[PDB]
């Protein structure tokens, strides 16, 4: 249902507020340069530090600006399913095509608790859900048997797998007996994931290099792993630099270098070191040098 | 203070809302039966599933009913320091003695980001802060050098250490040169922690056995570690059973057996299995008889 | 130098002694049914419980019986480099083509200690080395910068990567600038590894299904990851059953069902449960055929 | 029945050999200066890089030189129980009072495999066994129910708990009813462990500060935890410096500063950095006047 390069969108700020002009421009620029889909207001979009009003406004503005050109999968994460229901219902009303749902961070519930959280969101809306499995941030882990129970629900349609355990997709595929949108939640292993049955990635780096990242994803989907790895290798220095300090500090700074938005993030995300800024700048300049050298029409 | 048996209070519910009557009764009962302090709307009080209004209401009701009889340390946790500031400012207005602050869960910031979060809360209020270090739930870990930097601020006055790493207190004590309220965040190792320089515990089990838990804590503070271990040995089965399934399901059920509140918690906390319920019932029967 | 499906050979026993008859038969059968190389006396071959002399005699037999038909990479693991040198020197004299070397388990040395271990083995022999990186068993982890230092040595020619960290190969590849045999040490992620730049796997499950595993590896080297994944899906139940209890108990039992050897392993590897045996038997029947 | 400060002895080397003269002198010096027991040829004694001949000779020499003044608990660790049996049998014939046994590193057996390993050693000797639980090095973890199963054997008499999980002793004490020597395997948390029911520590730091370490242990055993913590605070910098780089590099160098032996260890243990040497030198100077 949802395939390829799906961008975990940054949220631009100006004078302490959502930068609506920059956000609209970002949607247009990302679509122009090869986004296969957009995922506003996940943690890369600073969902934890947006107000409930800002969260909904960003989703609404992205859905409006996309104009149906690519799918929009709205973040509806919370550790409280009552809150997640509110985000998901709004997303549906604002014209999002699906929602992305993490559960259980900090309160650390059982598998049954995770299941009931997701069932609550599922039963409250009419659009599809991608469940978000990210033990490295949430501690809790949606286990394969739980994933299979979730897959029995008609509108749980995929997973953003940020476990970094590449055996996990195999364990899930052994238990899930319907088509399922397996999506990587880790840029560094996106190729490994698609070779293992994945069909895309909800990506941070695609904010910055949407054209290359789209080409890489399409190559994996067309079975051309030689071409995909070639592009992955080009992007590896960028990946390292974008994640060296806690994301989205890196992506926000990189986007500022491209003239897309201000570099600012909200606490507890902090400004980059001068060394990290320098490394990002040099990497971006090199990618542009290479593109200009190789381009011809 | 802050010292001894500090109760990580459960939040009672009734028909989907905060049970204000049970909450007032719980404050009275816990104080009557030996609480050294009360810590409303932490993790155990289901801070994640309370609305902002409910969080503030629970803090206000607990401070009101406590009537200054014991210290009240209000939860002011969030992964957004803007929100944490709102809880902490309300807590001060409501008469809390201090706030307990976790930071950085899920967004997973750097040491500098954690520092800036706590500094923002610190600068917005006049009451002190106990920082809450709980990597097993938050992933982020306030490292010893960061704790020392925090301790340089006048109103960062202690830590709830839920790392479960009993070497950590030693590493922090090596770097902190002012009096500091080192508090355990783990009931099972409360004695170990105080023997290593700790001066209390923000405790889940104390909801249910406040008298015995208070006696245990006081024994450690008076240097009678033989007596402390004797009581620990009585409480260890309770500790295990209250954490067998994800807390606070266990504490809420246990309190319901004591007639203190309804057993219900909010999703994603779920009802206990019949086995866990039975084991808790047996433990309560043994303790209160 | 090494590509495709390489088998981490089991070592068969009878009355607890090495069954040389079964071992020679296993070499012939595995080569007949599609092995690309043989890797005797790793942990799958129970290196930890073979005496030094048994280890050497097993390597010699496999090298001789292989008769140059496929490469033989002899295990020369130890946490003592002096012992590893003895294994590697014997392997060379016995006609092994290369050695597979783990280091640092239990004693848990630094990166420099690991480097010096491998350099000692390297400098003592004339045949090449595959470095074995397996933090899940050894705790120590050869970091990418250390791997690059190792690759600078002329006869370090590849790695068996059992980190299960699929980002690791990218990090090593960026730093290594000569032909280098990147080999998976994890059956479940073998396809992922090859998609990421790997060129084969030193496999446990290939002991039992060498023909299908050979076909899966071939597909990845052809660039047909769709066919590779279809084969992986056929082998999925087998992988799970072979690793349900601590390996090599599973592989040894499966090989016994094929008539190749007894199921016996040496303590602390223990007999399988009847459920695991039943599941493996069913899987073998489904595959064969 | 084993209590207090039990030294995880370093093994001194000279010209690539066991330094017998230094070893005898070390036994005498450590006993003179307050050792409550001696534990030769564990990993601090570089058991992984000693030959079988050296392992046995070091045990024999330490038992001989101790002359029954303090208990001698010989290392008989291996991931192969057949090898462990040989070490333990020799230890007994050499006059050791007990053996210390780790199992299962690298091969990573099941709980049943660990049990069978220990049972095999148990049944082969007449002297008692202290089980060595060290997941940080061995990965395998002897779980509380397995420890209880081991405790049902008559000559399994204690544990060296190097889990660094201070809840573990509580979980074990909840299951074990017979007299049992609970011993810490972690210097930094030795006080915490004894406050939780432990009765000693098999200690690395006690190699270097036996007098202070013995005083600290005795203080815990007498219930004087204030005194124990005072001494712990004096020793904490030493604990940190001795484990900064992979042990026993730190302990061997510190002992060399005291004139007890040469600083050398065997690969993969490597020489200390100048910074670490300087820090150890400053700590030694501070302690010894
Ligand atoms: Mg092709």
């Amino acid at each position: 249902m949802f395939r390829g390069s799906l961008i975990a969108m940054i949220t631009p700020f100006i004078n302490g507020q959502v930068d609506e002009k920059a956000l609209a421009g970002l949607v247009d620029w990302q679509i122009k340069h090869g986004a296969h889909g957009l995922v506003p207001v996940g943690t890369t979009g600073e969902s934890p530090t947006l107000t409930e009003e800002e969260h909904k406004r960003v989703v609404a503005l992205v859905a409006e600006q996309a104009q149906g050109r690519v799918p929009v999968i709205a973040g509806a994460g919370s550790n409280n399913p009552v809150e997640a229901v509110r985000y998901a219902q709004h997303a549906q009303q604002a014209g999002a095509d699906a929602v992305l749902c993490v559960a259980g961070y900090y309160n650390r519930p059982s598998q049954e608790g995770l299941y009931q959280h997701f069932k609550m969101v599922h039963d409250a809306i009419d659009i599809p859900i991608i469940v978000y499995n990210i033990p490295p941030r949430a501690v809790v882990d949606i286990k394969p048997e739980t994933m299979a129970r979730l897959a029995a629900l008609p509108r749980i349609v995929g997973v953003k797998d940020a476990t970094t355990d590449l055996a996990r997709i195999s364990r899930e595929r052994m238990l899930i007996n319907k088509p399922f949108s397996f999506l990587s939640g880790d840029d560094m292993t996106a190729i490994a994931y698609n070779a293992s049955g994945g069909q895309g990635c909800i990506s941070v780096s695609a904010n910055i290099a949407p054209a290359l990242y789209g080409q890489m994803q399409t190559a994996t989907l067309q079975g051309d792993f030689r071409e995909a790895l070639r592009i992955h290798d080009l992007l590896a220095p960028l990946h390292e630099a974008l994640f060296r300090e806690p994301s989205p500090a890196g992506a926000k700074y990189a986007a500022s270098l491209l003239g897309l938005c201000n570099e600012e993030c909200r606490l507890p995300i902090v400004p980059l070191s001068e060394q990290t800024k320098s490394d990002i700048k040099n990497i971006i300049n090199e990618l542009y040098r290479l593109e200009h050298h190789h381009h011809h029409h």
